[PDB]
């Protein structure tokens, strides 16, 4: 079975922190992901702090050595967890790389709302424009970004219409 235990709603905390952007940057990806996920499906979610919600957004730094620890420059990024029992909704941002919103470094908005699908059930996809595509393209041109038909297909066999 595929949605999140059956559920059709759940609650994300943002408990990560960029230092090189301000909060406003790393709240605002993390709302900026959950809201465009909404913008293609009538899946729902907010954004609070509870005390541990269905869906934990937290930082790591050189800490993350369940798989993998500081890289740095280095292709693994950040993480979520999505067909599991407590990992359902479990992520990971690097405080490790220079975490940005204008194509730079490690691309904040993309990034984060990449865990998201990640984590509402979402495997890796195969177009070059999808969200959940593995390969960061490093396109420089932010007003081109749209969601692609093969993740849309993914988070539709979740819930749907
Ligand atoms: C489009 O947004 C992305 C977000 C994270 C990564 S990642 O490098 O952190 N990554 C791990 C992962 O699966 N995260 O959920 C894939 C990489 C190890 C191939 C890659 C792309
Ligand atoms: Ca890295
Ligand atoms: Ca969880
Ligand atoms: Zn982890
Ligand atoms: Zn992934």
């Amino acid at each position: 079975g595929i949605p999140k235990w059956r559920k059709t709603h759940l609650t994300y905390r943002i408990v990560n922190y960029t230092p090189d952007l301000p909060k406003d940057a790393v709240d605002s990806a993390v709302e900026k992901a959950l809201k465009v996920w909404e913008e293609v499906t009538p899946l729902t979610f907010s954004r609070l702090y509870e005390g541990e919600a269905d869906i934990m957004i937290s930082f790591a730094v050189r800490e993350h050595g369940d798989f993998y620890p500081f890289d740095g420059p280095g292709n693994v990024l950040a993480h979520a967890y999505a067909p599991g029992p407590g990992i359902n909704g479990d992520a990971h941002f690097d405080d490790d790389e220079q975490w940005t919103k204008d194509t730079t470094g490690t691309n904040l908005f993309l990034v984060a709302a990449h865990e998201i699908g990640h984590s509402l059930g979402l495997f890796h996809s195969a177009n070059t424009e999808a969200l959940m595509y593995p390969l960061y393209h490093s396109l420089t041109d932010l007003t081109r970004f749209r969601l692609s038909q093969d993740d849309i297909n993914g988070i539709q066999s979740l819930y749907g219409p």
